[PDB]
This record gives structure tokens, sequence and C-alpha cells, in this order.
């Protein structure tokens, strides 16, 4: 039953519009007459992952990628590798994917085959060798020659139901035998045994050859491409063959890493019998069962009805049952051992990213633990509140499966403000909004969360003394604020000496201070990273109120940011760009008018990868600037990494 070698464990990556769904769809249907989707061909489990909806989605992706194995990208036929599909490549090139690559929708006019052949070995520098040619060329597109085994399907419809073999047609005879030969010329190149037989012109065997290219594309040498069209039922079943043959099991790629508690690194394998680690990847709130928590398994055995410790998050959880999806219904299973994906039940208090382990098994984390900062904020408008009483609702029910994000409602203007950690964040959130959890509102042009802070320590007092409401009000506070270390954040001290201040208004005066840093007096964006010693004042017998001391506190925390010589704070992003090597210099120049800081450009691939500091507010539709100055090439990638003073002219510019 469960036996590694026989897993697959499988993601597709593809243009939007390229062919994923449709390609995902119809395998799903091959293998069937008898989050993470698994199904059967011959005698091999496919564990079919679910890639990201675009691929800008960076933090899904990378998450996504190391819980599959290999990966099969998809090709329109028609355009060749589109700009972005250069992109998805890149992609699988990063997190060191084996992958095979599929020419979809011949079938279509325009679609060239050859044209995605050269288009992936100059811009991609993918090498790809040619498995297969095509019978036919738009809608005569009947047939797909095997040149590995020398033989031929043909496709009597358009259905999937009826592929016989043929003796491939002498008209693509000599083409076929020319295309063996450059296959069995590049499967000598990863063994030896072949070499010397190619010498010879002794025609090896399949196992040699298939366990060659294979070799060659789990090692990361080769890219392997097939073709057909998924919507008229045509090569989905040798697709299916060549991720059994191709692809790699959890036995060929090298084991994950993992972090100890002591910052240490451990290799960790895929032992079934050994200590348990699994990782999470998605949470989804199924009807049927309720909230699902899909996890990959690393090592040992995660069995259902049993306990996990949450290394990232300190508690234990129930595992109560453990899930297959399949196509067309689920599965309840006793245990998923390593090399395994499934979904579990059960699992309050656990959310993605997070680490499973075998309880009284080694601590390990596997992912990163820091939180990206809420750096971009959008307001919106609700309707007529019919609409706010099914936000309010969603939003709050987003937050059930999404921590990364906050939810505030703006100081002085009413509305509901959602902040994330970029825009594709926040524009994803609005789309399950009007639509998803069926919501409308004025949504608003997002906007980088700025802080103000002071740079030097002052001593001011606040006072409110008033007749109004009819009766008398008073309330005199007198604090110290100085500056925090950055990120610090907040620090109350209360130092009154002797009921100088009642202490039944101590609190109010808090309270006040703290509704009070809400908005720094530079552009009305929230005071951090200071500390408040409350250290005198005056009351009067029976004029002294809660609300007088609250707006005293109020009052003078206006003040201490003002006499202290504020600055505004603005959010630094760590920015990875991959370049063709041409636009390199093109590209650096326009990072470096964005007030950028280049730290360094090591090539990946044939492409290059630049890193740099720029700020947040340089980066507005970065990506169009990108497909104008790489001509559509580039991508890049983006992650919060400090906050810091803006600099004298950017201060002024802002105010
Ligand atoms: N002509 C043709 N069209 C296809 C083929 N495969 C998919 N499509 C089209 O692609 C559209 C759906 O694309 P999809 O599978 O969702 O691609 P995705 O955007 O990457 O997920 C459908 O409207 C299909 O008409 C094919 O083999 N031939
Ligand atoms: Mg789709």
């Amino acid at each position: 039953e469960y036996d590694l070698k026989r897993l697959r464990n499988i993601g597709i990556a593809a243009h939007i519009d390229a062919g994923k769904t449709t390609t995902t769809e119809r395998i799903l249907y091959y293998t069937g007459r008898i989050a993470v989707t698994t199904c059967f061909w011959k005698d091999h489990r496919i564990n079919i992952i679910d890639t990201p909806g675009h691929v800008d989605f960076t933090i899904e992706v990378e998450r996504s990628m190391r819980v599959l194995d290999g990966a099969i990208v998809v090709f329109d036929s028609s355009q060749g590798v589109e700009p972005q599909s250069e992109t998805v490549w890149r992609q699988a090139e990063k997190y060191k994917v084996p992958r095979i690559a599929f020419a979809n929708k011949m079938d279509k006019t325009g679609a060239d085959l050859w044209l995605v052949i050269r288009t992936m070995q100059e811009r991609l520098g993918a090498r790809p060798v040619v498995m297969q040619l095509p019978i036919g060329r738009e809608d005569t597109f009947s047939g797909i020659i095997d040149v590995l085994r020398m033989k031929a399907y043909t496709y009597g419809n358009d259905l999937g139901t009826d592929i016989r073999e043929i003796p491939i047609p002498e008209e693509y005879l000599d083409q076929a035998r020319e295309y063996h030969e450059k296959l069995v010329e590049v499967a000598a190149d990863f063994d030896e045994n072949i070499m010397l037989k190619y010498l010879e012109g002794e025609e090896p065997t399949e196992e040699e050859l298939v366990a060659a290219i294979r070799k060659g594309t789990i090692d990361l040498k080769i890219t392997p491409v097939f073709l057909g069209s998924a919507l008229k039922n045509k090569g989905v079943q040798l697709l299916l063959d060549a991720v059994v043959d191709y692809l790699p099991s959890p036995l060929d790629i090298p084991p994950i890493k993992g972090t100890t508690p002591e910052g240490e690194v451990v290799e960790i394998h895929p032992d079934p019998n050994g200590p348990l680690a699994a990782l999470a990847f998605k949470i989804m709130a199924d009807p049927y069962v309720g909230r699902l928590t899909f996890i990959r398994v690393y090592s040992g055995t995660l069995t259902s009805g049993s306990y996990v410790y949450n290394t990232t998050k300190g508690r234990k959880e129930r595992v109560a049952r453990l899930l297959r999806m399949h196509a067309n219904h689920r599965e309840e299973v006793e245990e998923l051992k390593a090399g395994d994906l499934g979904a579990v039940v059960g699992l309050k208090e656990t959310i993605t990213g997070d680490t499973l382990v075998g309880e009284d098994a080694p601590r390990v984390i596997l992912e990163s633990i820091e939180v990206p900062e809420p750096v971009i904020d959008v307001a919106i408008e609700p309707k007529t509140k019919a609409d706010q009483e099914k936000l309010s609702q969603a939003l709050a029910r987003l937050a059930e499966e999404d921590p990364t994000f906050r939810v505030s409602t703006h100081p002085e203007t009413g509305q509901t403000i959602i902040s994330g950690m970029g825009e594709l964040h926040l524009e994803i959130i609005v789309d399950r909004l009007k639509r998803e959890f069926k919501v409308d509102a004025n949504v608003g042009k997002p906007q980088v969360a700025y802080r103000e802070t002071i740079t030097k320590p002052v001593d001011v007092e606040g006072k409110f003394i008033r007749q109004t409401g009819g009766r008398g009000q008073y309330g005199h506070v007198k604090i110290k604020v100085e500056p925090l270390p950055r990120g610090s954040g907040f620090e109350f001290v209360n130092a009154i000496v002797g009921g100088v201040i009642p202490k039944e208004y101590i609190p109010a005066v808090q309270k006040g201070i703290e509704e009070a840093m809400q908005s720094g007096p530079l552009i009305g964006f929230p005071v951090v990273d200071i500390k408040v010693t409350l250290y005198d004042g005056s009351y009067k017998e029976v004029d002294s109120s809660e609300m007088a001391f609250k707006i005293a506190g109020s009052m003078a925390i206006k003040e201490a940011v003002q006499k202290g010589d504020p600055v505004i704070l603005e959010p630094i992003m760590r920015v990875e760009v991959t370049t063709p090597e041409e636009y390199m210099g093109d590209v650096i120049g326009d990072l470096n008018a964005r007030r950028g800081q280049i730290l360094g450009m090591e090539p990946r691939g044939n492409a290059q990868v630049i890193r740099a500091f720029v700020p947040l507010a340089e980066m507005f539709g970065y990506a169009t600037d990108l497909r104008s100055k790489t001509q559509g090439r580039g991508s890049f990638v983006m992650f919060f990494d400090h906050y810091q003073e803006v600099p004298k002219q950017v201060q002024e510019k802002l105010i």
C-alpha cells in the first residue's frame, strides 16, 4: 500500500489561461476510472498540490513548493513562453524543483511546438529535450509520437475515449528517428553505460533511457517536454505516464531542513519510523466536517487519534481524523506516513506555516516565525450598514483562517481600515469580500503605514480646565516622554508619588495617553517607540473627574511629541528582482532612483538576482515598471525588513 518509491508529489505551474485548471481536471478524470487532491496512476499515488492563484502570491508559493517534490510546467503552444510563463519557471528554478513540461493547446491555431522548445532553450536556459512530436498541425492534430519508445498513439475522438497505438506514419518517420537519436545522445550524459552504447550505435534499453532521462530531470539538468491538448483529450495519459517515469518521489529530492529551538539546523529524513515532523500549508472550512488543516509529513507517521506538539505555538493539538481528498469524494485514513499529504480534523489553534511534531519527538521548526508587519492600509466605507453587518462578521471570520492582517476603526473618519503586508494581499481580500462573503463598500486606494516618534526627551504637562456640561472640570498631569530603541513599542510608568493625582484617575490618564498616541502631529499616523512617565499633577477636590484626567493625559502626549523633534518612520522592504542578465544595470539604476540600496547581485540560472532595500513608498505599481524595463520578462518579491526614520527632505515632502 504505502511505498515511498511509488509516491509522486506534484503541483502544476502555468501562465494564467495556459491550462493549469483544465489539465488538472483532466488528470483527475483519467485517474478516476476504477488543497491537496489524491489519485492513482499505474500503482503510483499522485498528490496533485494546488499552486497559488497568481504567481505574485509570493508567501503561498514558497510554502506550496516545499510541500511538493516535482512540477509540471505548462506552456501555451500558441504563444510560447509568454513573459509570465518565464516567471513561473523561475519559481521552479528558485525552489530547485525537478520538472517536466507540457506544451498544452496543440489543437488551437498558432500552436507551435518548436516555438516553445526554442524559447525554453534561449530565454529560460532550460535544456528542453523533446520526448514527443505531434501528428498534425491545428484542427488536424490527431496523434502523439513517443520518441523514447518509437511508438505512436492516435486519438479517434476529442473525448478521451479512444486511444490506439499505431506505428509512426512514414511522413514523420525521419523526424522521429532524428529526435530519438538526440534523446539517446542526451541520456548518455547521465549514464556511462549508455555512453559506450551510443558509440557502438547499440540501441540501449528502455530501462536505461528512462532511468537516465529521469536522473537528469531530478538532478535539475534537463527538462523533458511533452505536448497535447487537455481540452480535446490527447496527451494527458502520456503526460500522466511522464509523471510516473520522470518526476521525483520523496526519496529523490534532498531532505528538507529544520531549525531546533537553539537556532541550529537539522536535515530531516523521510524515515517513516523515525520522529514525526509535519508542515501545515493550508486551512480550509469544509461544510461536511468543519475546518481542515492540510499537512505534509516529512518524517515518522501521523496517526489518527493522537496528540502532536505544535512547535511554532507552544500547545498540543488533538488529531481527530485524518483525510484524503479525492476528485469526487473524501476518505478517512488511520495514518499519513513520511512522504505523504492529507488533511487533519481537530486542531483548533493551528494555522498555516506551523510545525506539527511527535509530541515526545524532537522540537524543530520548518519556517520563519516573525510576522510581516501591517505595512499597507485600505479604507472601506460600508454601504448603508446593511453591508457593514455582514462585512464585520466576514472580516472577523476572515481572521479565523488568516492572522497575518489587522482590522481597525479609524480614530477620525469612522471608516473601517484593513491593514496587510502588501497590496496584492489586500487586493485578494477585497476579492473574497464582494464575492465569497458578499459585501459592498467604497474601497480606498492602498497606502503605506507610516509611524511617528520623538528623537529627544521632553518634559511637558497637560491641563484641562473647563465649565462645560453644567459642572466644573479639572485635570492636570505632568509627563516625561523619552524615545525608546527602534521596534521597542510602548512603555508606561506611573511614578505619581502620594495622591498628587488621586488613584481613581490614573486609569483615565492612561486611556488619554493611549487614545492620543493614535495620531502623531506630523501626518496623523500612530506614535510609536516611546516611554511615558507620569510624575506629577494636581487635582481640585470636587471639580476633578475621569473625563478631565483623560483629556489631560491626551493633551500632554500631543505636546510631548511636538516638542520632541518628531520624525516620521517609514517601512523599508527587502527586494529581490529576477531579471535576464541584459537588463541588470538598466534595472539597478531604476532601483537606485527609488532611494534603493543594492546589496549585491548574484545570478540564478541564466537570469540574475538583485537584492535591495527599497522603501515601500517608492514601490506602488512596481510590476508595471519592471515589465517596461525587462521587455516583460522580469519579476520581484518583497518582504518587510525594518522601519527607518525618513530622511530630511522626505519628511518635508510628506508634510
Ligand atoms: N484550444 C484549447 N484550449 C484550451 C486547452 N486547454 C485549456 N484551454 C482553455 O483554457 C481555458 C481555461 O484555462 P485554465 O485551465 O483555467 O488555465 P489557467 O488560467 O492557467 O488555470 C478554457 O476556456 C479552455 O478553453 C487546449 O488544450 N486547447
Ligand atoms: Mg484556474
